């Protein structure tokens, strides 16, 4: 079928639906394209190859809160920002596993770096901006991981029992967002202390 | 060799690093127990089996401040807590990896019931107190991913470029530590409100 850049990559996340990542191959993919692997090849070098672009292109095409609305606070960008992350992550299976270890591309230089410049105008330090955006990453794929690790793996004390039928209750969202404000709100405490002892 | 649990474990971490998680196989094991396969099937069903006692054995090796000391603070408890647990993670070859989408094991019960009951004694409800320990699980678990799966996979605007030489400035416990601080004071902020509007 079409071996262009946009029909591979559309290929093989529905491939990456199928089989998840541990599972994804070169030759699965070429199956699905129904093509031979020294074709597939020209296209595609490697496992890591495609991985590196699944990450970019899943940012691309579904994680659209990337930049600042005219006028919104660092609190509220930085919330949107994460929701939106971790819907992207969340719509391909072992997608967060799909992002862990890449570093942004250059199709995606200009977006971050507004971001990053976004935090400093509001009173960041580039480095404490970036603590800041690195603390919501980490966070948001540690959260996103768990939940669909948690599904790939697939006499209580009472406090346990409780627990585990509280997260069975629900898909990781409540937890999620209740300490999304938690990490906000001490960012901002960090940040409006200045030179205080805090 | 001696094929005892802790022998057989033993052995399983030393391959972790060695091979990392995606490269260790039960025959890769099998090789280095100087056993035939059928001989460890006897011992360890399949790579899932080992997988989950690897997570539960790391930290009942290595993650020693499991417990609040006598008179601890929720937020020092929190703090040690999850500095010993990151520290536990690191300790092999795609540690957090292992650990992740498993669930507690009978051996950590007692453990983690005293967890979330000291939680509850601080004044946390039990899901307050589940979601401010989940948050730092997730948190850290991310942290960890993001370093050792970067290190996995291994034109710049300015403030990008300067933000990854600050990233590979340090191993990612700088960043960790300031934003486990914000967490921290997040859900302290959250706990002293009660029912007020914050
Ligand atoms: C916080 N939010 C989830 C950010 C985001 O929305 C991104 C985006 N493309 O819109 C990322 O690339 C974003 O998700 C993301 O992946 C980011 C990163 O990986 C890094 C790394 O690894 C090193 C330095 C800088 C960054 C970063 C500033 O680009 C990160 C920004 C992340
Ligand atoms: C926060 N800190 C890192 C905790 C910890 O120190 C643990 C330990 N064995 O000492 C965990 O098991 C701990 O790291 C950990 O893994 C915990 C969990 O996985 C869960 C899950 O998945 C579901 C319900 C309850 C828990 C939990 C209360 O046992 C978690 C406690 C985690
Ligand atoms: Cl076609
Ligand atoms: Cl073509
Ligand atoms: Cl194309
Ligand atoms: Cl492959
Ligand atoms: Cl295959
Ligand atoms: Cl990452
Ligand atoms: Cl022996
Ligand atoms: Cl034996
Ligand atoms: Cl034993
Ligand atoms: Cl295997
Ligand atoms: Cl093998
Ligand atoms: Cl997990
Ligand atoms: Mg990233
Ligand atoms: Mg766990």
């Amino acid at each position: 079928s079409r071996l262009n850049r946009e029909s591979v990559i559309d290929a093989a996340l529905e491939l990456l639906n199928e089989t998840g990542i541990d599972g994804l191959t070169t030759r699965k993919l070429a199956q699905k394209l129904g093509i031979e692997q020294p074709t597939l090849y020209w296209h595609v070098k490697n496992k890591r190859a495609l991985l590196d672009a699944l990450a970019v292109e899943i940012l691309a095409r579904h994680h659209d809160y990337s930049l600042p609305a005219a006028g919104e606070s660092w609190q509220s960008f930085l919330r949107n920002n994460a929701m939106s992350f971790r819907r992207a992550l969340l719509r391909y299976r072992d997608g967060a596993k799909v992002h862990l270890g890449t570093r942004p591309d250059e199709k995606q230089y200009d977006t971050v770096e507004t971001q990053l410049r976004f935090m400093t105008e509001n009173g960041f330090s580039l480095r404490d901006g970036l603590y800041a955006i690195s603390a919501v990453s980490h966070f948001t794929l540690g959260a996103v991981l768990a939940q669909q690790e948690h599904t790939a793996a697939l006499n209580l004390p009472p406090l346990l029992r409780e627990a585990l039928q509280i997260m069975d209750s629900d898909d990781g969202e409540q937890a999620f967002l209740h300490g999304l404000e938690s990490l906000i709100r001490g960012f901002e405490v960090q940040l409006t202390a200045l030179l205080q002892i805090v």
